[PDB]
């Protein structure tokens, strides 16, 4: 690779970072958007406030504005529904490690609830809130009030960094390894430049996800993160290996590798920053299907990627990564559903099942209520769309499993409820191209109905091909395709994914049979549980 290959291709201009003029050429059309106007004046030079004063019809006749709406705006986490749900727009947060309160429980609550049969909130495959039904005029008023209770929605989609994600078991698991969330914390503090808004990291080529491992459980999975940090002694003395490039894709999924780099605990943003920086500077943007970090990594070679990021470290230091990591391969993945003892004595938390991560207003407030009656007011939330409300006395859980909403998002659902994960679908998403959550949960209901099991298997649902539902890492994996029933009919189907493997032994799942109707699901998945997995004929 050239020297010429090394040259920064932007350059900080007013505040913001844009491409240079001699890098312009052959840019994808998103790349287009950013030039013509840097998304984060949005927020920054409050331009949200005169947007949200034109009516949607009129939005539409310029193209100015019409991106303002369907893609700058997602620098301020709005997205448009505008095939699904016109007008409207999901609103997605930055939520560190999924760490919640009731107050911004209720508060969330509060917005959906008046948008009432256009809204509702889901839990993401990100351990992450979304909230539906938020209208444009709404927009100011919605940016004050999560800011009132210590919220923010900077940078959750496009070309930035996505919610760092952590141990949902932080601070209370006896078993830990290493207490996540005051680095995920860090780390969402630097990529919002504390909820002001952080320009040097807001125009990436594409988005970048990152995880901070703390459990032996692997429940971060690192595999799939564009930059992992797993913790590691070196020398004696504490700090992360890092891993870097996973990502999922319709072109490709790949999973994270050894930048062979370790560095001390205290130097987790100063490593973040530098990643980004290499990738914002140095990372092609082109076809938006080879614009992920992995890309770039490829075209460099790890060794020669790991040196632009060791320019960009302070002192220009990085270590090489430590020979073993603190992560035990002896390991079984624990199921955290249910009671289970804390490590500060007489505490317990609870794991709840929320099914599909679908919940409404009235759900919300009746969880934010549990919270603040058994817990310490803390909600937390899982990559599986569960929920862990924390720090509950270990005398209170007998009247907690009397409570009438846990009959509904149960501490013991059924094996399969367990592990079933589905992304939005096409009730709102406008590239899904069948409905994922009801479906899922009544073929999942019908098949558990036929079968008896003891192994936790793990099923996922997605809409299409981007694979927001992670289909690869799991036991059995559903991606939504259009396909044809016996009589030529277009019907709604499934490709079936297997292999799927997550902790230290991860694996990505393949495609088994394609385009299988979904109203033929229920045996073929019975008949897979049964010759795979050990379930047993009801
Ligand atoms: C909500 C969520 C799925 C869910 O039900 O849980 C989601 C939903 C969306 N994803 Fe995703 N993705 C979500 C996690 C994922 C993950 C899983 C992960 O992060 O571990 C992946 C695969 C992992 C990865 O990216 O490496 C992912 C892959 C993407 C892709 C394909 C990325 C690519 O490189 O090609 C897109 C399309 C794109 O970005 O070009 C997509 C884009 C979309 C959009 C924004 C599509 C569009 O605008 O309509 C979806 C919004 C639908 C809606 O209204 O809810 N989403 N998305 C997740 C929100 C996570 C969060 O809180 O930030
Ligand atoms: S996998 Fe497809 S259908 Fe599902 S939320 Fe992602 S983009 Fe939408
Ligand atoms: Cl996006
Ligand atoms: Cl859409
Ligand atoms: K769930």
């Amino acid at each position: 690779v050239a020297a010429e290959r090394l040259e920064p291709r932007v350059e900080e201009k007013d505040g913001y970072w844009i491409l240079k003029e001699q890098f312009r050429k052959g840019i994808n059309p998103q790349e287009k958007v950013k030039i013509e106007k840097e998304p984060m004046k949005l927020f920054m030079e409050n331009g949200i406030e005169e947007l949200a004063k034109i009516p949607i019809e009129e939005i539409d006749q310029s193209k100015l504005t019409k991106d303002d709406i369907d893609v700058r705006l997602k620098w301020l986490g709005l997205f448009h529904r505008r095939k699904n749900q016109y007008g409207r727009f999901m609103m997605r947060l930055k939520l560190p490690n999924g760490v919640t309160t009731s107050a911004q429980t209720r508060y969330l609550a509060s917005v959906i609830r008046k948008y009432g049969k256009e809204g509702c909130a889901d839990i993401t495959t990100r351990q992450n809130w979304q909230i539906r039904g938020v209208v444009l005029p709404d927009v100011p008023e919605i940016l004050k009030g999560l800011a009132e209770v210590g919220l923010t929605s900077l940078q959750s989609g496009m070309d930035n960094v996505r919610n760092p994600v952590g141990n949902p078991l932080a601070g209370i698991d006896p078993e830990e390894i290493v207490d996540t969330r005051p680095y995920t914390n860090l780390l969402s503090q630097f990529i919002t430049g504390n909820s002001r808004g952080n320009p040097a990291v807001s125009n990436l080529p594409r988005k970048w996800n990152p995880c901070v491992v703390g459990s032996h459980d692997l429940y971060e999975h690192p595999h799939i993160n564009d930059l992992a940090y797993m913790p590691a002694t070196k020398d004696g003395r504490f700090g992360f290996n890092l891993l870097v490039g996973g990502f999922f894709s319709a072109k490709r999924c790949d999973e994270a590798i050894p930048l062979d780099a370790w560095v001390p605990a205290d130097d987790v943003v100063p490593v973040c920053r530098a990643i980004l920086e290499a990738f914002r500077d140095l990372g092609f943007r082109g076809n938006r299907q080879k614009c992920r970090m992995m890309w770039l990594i490829d075209e460099l070679g790890v060794e020669g990627f790991r040196a632009e990021v060791e320019k960009r470290m302070p002192q220009q230091q990085l270590e090489r990564a430590s020979p073993e990591d603190l992560v035990q391969k002896q390991w079984e993945r624990r199921d955290y559903l249910g009671v289970h003892p804390q490590k500060q004595e007489g505490y317990s938390f609870i794991g709840l099942h929320i099914p599909v991560g679908r919940v409404q207003a009235d759900d919300m407030d009746e969880l934010a209520r549990l919270a603040d009656e058994y817990g310490s007011g803390e909600i937390r939330l899982t990559v599986e769309q569960n929920i862990i409300i924390p720090n509950i006395e270990t005398s209170k859980i007998e009247a907690l499993l009397k409570e009438p909403v846990l009959s509904t998002f149960s501490p013991d659902p059924p094996i399969l409820m367990k592990g079933l994960v589905a992304c939005t679908g096409n009730q709102f998403c406008g590239k899904a191209i069948i409905e994922t959550k009801a479906r899922s949960l009544k073929i999942t209901e019908e098949v558990q109905r036929q079968v008896s099991l003891t192994k936790p298997v793990r099923m996922h649902w997605t809409g299409c091909p981007n694979t927001c539902a992670q289909v690869q890492v799991a036991d059995i994996g559903f991606m939504g395709c259009l396909t044809r029933d016996k009589n030529g009919k277009t019907v709604e189907g499934a490709d079936v994914f297997l292999g799927g493997r997550i902790g230290s032994d991860s694996h990505l799942g393949e495609v088994y049979k394609k385009a299988v109707p979904c109203d033929d699901l229920v045996p073929l998945v019975v008949d897979l549980l049964v010759n795979n997995f050990g379930a047993v004929p009801r």
